């Protein structure tokens, strides 16, 4: 067995069905309880991205893991579709986590998790409240609350984003009124919208072969923004994110910082941060020699902490 | 008309119909536009109960009001039953709101919220991150978070709550595995299993004639404890609630601090605080006399503030 292909019913909301692939080590043995780790995506991804490119490289170092779509993404049910609920994103770990345990090649004991973009700042939500979450890794680390409050590089006071909770709210009044949902972007819909080469790099990822995949349209209902930037993923690090966790973070990112808050906050005696010289954002998405680097980091972290 | 029950769609997650019961000031003219009230229920509790109590006598004084079962409560829909997400109580407001909105005699532009014990802070938390809340108001507010993280006399440090947060999640995995949900009291299920003569108080509010009602069994999911631990129902208090805010509280109310807390944390430039004395947090319940002189306080102000 290389890989399954599941679906499975999320416990948090038994109306929906996650789907995720399983990816398993080498010479499995399903008599066997192995370490697992579970893959969160980034921001309008998908588990056929970067979140399966290291599912897939981290199973190759002996572990057991899942690249799962979220609630609402994907190929995962759940109406409106491209929901962008924080509190779901983060609680939808601990679904797939429950059904990590339904498996008895699994050590219940032995769970971490690591996520991409914004799918690392749901995991680092999600080891807050999920006591079953041994450890955590991040790449190019996103507190989804963070970006939109904010903004990219952060230079935008938390006040001077009000008028978008307020577009956030008054996107519900429309969304009941015309019966559709209304739209707004992740990463940017449309090249020239990027305002750095980052982030055109970004929608490079989402619109273009580079990525892009049918089931990851890289847009959000904008009803969420307004519970967006009233979230932090980091909310109570201090006190109950005590994981083993490690960072990686590409020298040249514009989203470092965020890794930077993420390390700062956490109150974990084993906290772990390693550059990737040269690297910005989406390098660690899928360039070969940065992902590799980025693996050869995370692997030993897990082995050694699961 | 007086009294109209309801039911619609919620709007957040449309498997789910919300039960309400919307009551109509004197004189009512369904062509005129009315300022309007969402009533929030305590822990445990439902619109039969307080909650509709505070919407009737605010009805009385002039507005339309609306007091709704939660999401996975009352008569409303959803399984598991008896969830107490702190994310879906808070949203489960702008939900009511939205249905507010497609209703002809209620003004968009004058929509305000009250809630009493934990849907006081579930109140607050709604007017952070949903604009279209002008005002709101608390009765013997509870911010669900606070008190079970740091005890019902804020004398539990955070950390010392960690394994309330592992319970939560090992809840999680004997859910799956056994087919059911654990439970947890929020108000005593038996009256020796009171502490105090207030939280007896509670006890004999739910279990007795006193105001027992069979939709509200005074338990909540297990599974949702990890979360309310790591929740504060007034994140971001200093920074996005600004709208005018009126709380009211007993003199003798074990619960006073969270409204302490609430009032201090609050940006609003209208705040107010109004004690009843010689009240206890239950006495704010059904005390005719305290009932009486809440709705004294908190009618003029949604008058002045809607």
């Amino acid at each position: 067995m290389m890989n399954n292909k599941v679906s499975f019913t999320n416990s948090n909301n038994p109306t929906i069905s996650l789907s995720a692939v399983i990816y398993f080590p080498p010479k499995f043995d399903e008599t066997r309880q192995y370490q697992a780790i579970v893959l969160s995506h980034p921001g309008g991804g998908v588990k056929e991205q970067t979140a399966g490119t290291y599912a897939k490289k981290l199973a190759e170092k002996g572990f057991v893991t899942i690249a799962y779509d979220a609630s609402y993404q994907g190929e995962s049910g759940g109406e409106p579709r491209q929901l962008e609920n924080p509190y779901i994103r983060t609680e939808d770990i601990s679904a797939v986590i429950d059904y990590l345990t339904t498996l008895s090649y699994v050590d219940n004991t032995r769970i971490g998790a690591m996520g991409i973009c914004a799918g690392a700042g749901y995991t680092a939500n999600a080891a807050i409240q999920d006591r079953r979450i041994k450890a955590i890794g991040t790449v190019s680390a996103v507190n989804i609350g963070s970006i939109f409050r904010n903004g990219w590089e952060n230079n935008v006071k938390s006040i001077d984003a009000l008028p978008y909770v307020e577009a956030g709210s008054n996107a519900r009044t429309s969304d009941i009124s015309s019966g559709e949902y209304a739209i707004m972007p992740l990463a940017p819909m449309k090249e020239s919208d990027a305002p750095n080469e980052e982030l055109r790099q970004a929608w490079e990822y989402y619109h273009t072969p580079r990525a892009q995949y049918p089931t990851a349209p890289g847009y959000a209902t904008l009803r969420s923004l307004n519970q967006i930037i009233t979230y932090d993923a980091y909310h109570m690090a201090e006190v109950y994110l005590t994981q083993p966790t490690q960072i990686v973070a590409g020298s040249q990112a514009g989203s470092k910082w965020m890794s930077d808050d993420l390390y700062d906050r956490a109150s974990s005696q084993d906290k772990r941060y390693h550059i990737v010289e040269g690297a910005n954002h989406m390098d660690l998405y899928d360039g070969k020699a940065y992902v590799a680097e980025a693996i050869s980091v995370l692997a030993p972290f897990f082995e050694e902490t699961l």
